[PDB]
């Protein structure tokens, strides 16, 4: 039975999203719909992504590393490779396990891009595994075309590149026709200055692989993401309730759900056209949330994209299987 | 009932340890005993440490930052503060949530220490939260005395310092009366060259707070840690089965156990002098594992310190409450 996929602790503070690993504190309705495949599982035990249902560090053994200009100190370092070259990843060769499903936003000069996935890492020597220790930095990672020096974000894994580009200067740049990449899988969002940006990634920034089904709205039932507070590069100390604004990151599933779906096949429990529904009971009201066979969650928010805070959530109660065309109750 | 605290997926690939967050693939017996408090919960809903049962980041808002060298570029950066000053941490002011419970080993000149906890991060500007973006590096973090100029590791939180020192040079050093620290909570171990070191941390390197109970041997029943493969700085690409040797990190609990123990109290199901016992069934043989009220796990390995691989583990089955003086069966 799918009832055990969503329980009270997942949404009252013990849950974490499947993209950022952040503590789930809100639901984010998406009236346009969206797609996600990386670290996302369906109810047929399957993913279209390239990541396991845990937070693996990111390691690719064969890319091109460079910096611009003749000076080698305090320089922007860029690493890139084609998609489909993560030949050591057993899930998919699209990209390394853990590599973020977001477009790599271009930047040059002194500018820092807004809204990219940033991780801390370094380039390493393919002869022996040793780091090029002057290349440690915060790197924006994502999918792109035009690397190395005309980067534009991409939304597809087909015929594109994976890129890491340092958002700040490294101590000692490396020009290596072949070099490895190592980045931790805990991300922050790129920002400049003190302001928070929109919830990240926005729908049109998510990269998906061929075959990924979309989460489309069905009437007033719209797909939802799970939101937590994430760090941002421009005000690294900002957290929940910062006077400079609170930054949210979203994922398509709680990671505990992803993990359960990767270990058990639910195809006999739910079939296309149905949701499994739970009731979320708050201090003053309730709403229903539905899960479809593609692993996406839905709520009946209609055209609203206002975040639903979970602070006053009391409990989650299973309701059962219902048609996906029946409007999910929204009584907040 | 504690039975649900250990299930088959925790030990067959879906579990992670509570210090490194690494996939659990082995058990490490500790015949001489050990103590752990950080990110360790007991069966009375309580921790003696300073971290939540999750991994995000380490943030301290008030330390001293400095560097050494004839210039300010490609220099070693040190940050320190006293224990007991993390007053924004609701669990404990001992240290920031996520700060590693390991001693900081001193180093100078070219060489770096073997066996320290290393994380990626930076120091930041307390006036506005912005990073000192030239201070990004891999930093050894731990507890110490003698910071900044004569760092030596400590194993107590009483009267000591928390320190971060970059293992490689930063792009632009900072000498600041006050600076913040930001480091990601998933660490690697410090090494030089290709070799792995001993499992990390060894018992004599673990930092505990006053009141932390020890895990002592009881007859042939000895405490055990949970081991997974971790990265090491000297060969950052090495993983499981590297030709250069495999590096293990240990934690006192699977993080799923820590999380469950933090959400519900088990004091009525187990009392001092008792274990809750499970049987681990392998393709050839079995062993029993026990959990005590202080949250430590035990096996009947007697004097043996050999790691036990979980490759051939088939399943975990609960046995029930037993006296801790009864020898746990070990049939491998
Ligand atoms: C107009 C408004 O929104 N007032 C709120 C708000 O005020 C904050 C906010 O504007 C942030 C933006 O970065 O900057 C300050 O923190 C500001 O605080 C208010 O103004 C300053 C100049 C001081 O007078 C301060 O005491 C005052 O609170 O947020 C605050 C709470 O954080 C209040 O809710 C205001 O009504
Ligand atoms: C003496 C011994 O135990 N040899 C093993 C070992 O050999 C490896 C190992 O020594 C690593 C250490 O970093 O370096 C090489 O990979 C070495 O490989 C062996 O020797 C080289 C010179 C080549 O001849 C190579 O083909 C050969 O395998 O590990 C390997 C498995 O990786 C074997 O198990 C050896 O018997």
């Amino acid at each position: 039975s799918p009832a055990g996929l969503l329980t009270t602790p997942v949404l009252t503070g013990a849950g974490s999203d499947n993209r950022w690993g952040a503590q789930i504190v809100a639901l984010q309705p998406v009236p346009s719909g969206f797609s996600t495949c990386n670290r996302h599982w369906n109810l047929n035990g399957s993913t279209f992504g390239w990541s396991s249902p845990r937070f693996s560090d990111i390691d690719h053994p064969r890319g091109n590393a460079s910096y611009t200009g003749t000076g080698s100190t305090n320089v922007i370092e860029t690493w890139y490779a084609n998609t489909g070259t993560a030949t050591n990843n057993p899930i998919s060769n699209i990209a390394p396990d853990g590599f973020p499903d977001m477009g790599a936003i271009g930047f040059s000069g002194q500018t820092i891009p807004t809204g990219g996935w940033v991780g801390f890492g370094e380039v390493w020597n393919v002869a022996n595994g040793s780091p090029y220790n002057g290349t440690v930095q915060a790197y924006e990672l994502g999918f792109a075309t035009g690397a190395p020096n005309s980067i534009n974000p991409a939304t597809t894994t087909v015929g594109t590149q994976i890129v890491a580009k340092s958002i700040y200067g490294v101590a000692i740049g490396q020009n290596q026709q072949t070099a490895g990449l190592f980045v931790l899988s805990t991300g922050i969002v790129s920002t400049s200055g003190p302001n928070a940006t929109t919830y990240t990634p926005q729908p049109n920034s998510i990269v998906v692989a061929p075959g990924t089904p979309a989460a489309a709205p069905i009437g007033r039932n719209v797909p939802v993401m799970f939101s937590g507070v994430i760090r941002r590069a421009g005000d690294i100390n900002a957290g929940a309730g910062s006077v400079n604004g609170t930054q949210y990151g979203v994922g398509s599933q709680p990671i505990s759900v992803t993990l359960q779906l990767s270990l058990t096949n639910y195809s006999s429990s739910l079939q296309p056209g149905q949701f499994f529904v739970w009731q979320l009971n708050f201090a003053s009201g309730f709403l229903e949330i539905g899960l479809n066979v593609d692993g996406y969650f839905y709520i009946g928010a209609g055209a609203s994209s206002n975040m639903i805070e979970l602070t006053e959530l009391i409990d989650v109660r299973p309701v059962g299987v219902r048609p996906n065309t029946s409007t999910l109750v929204f009584n907040l």
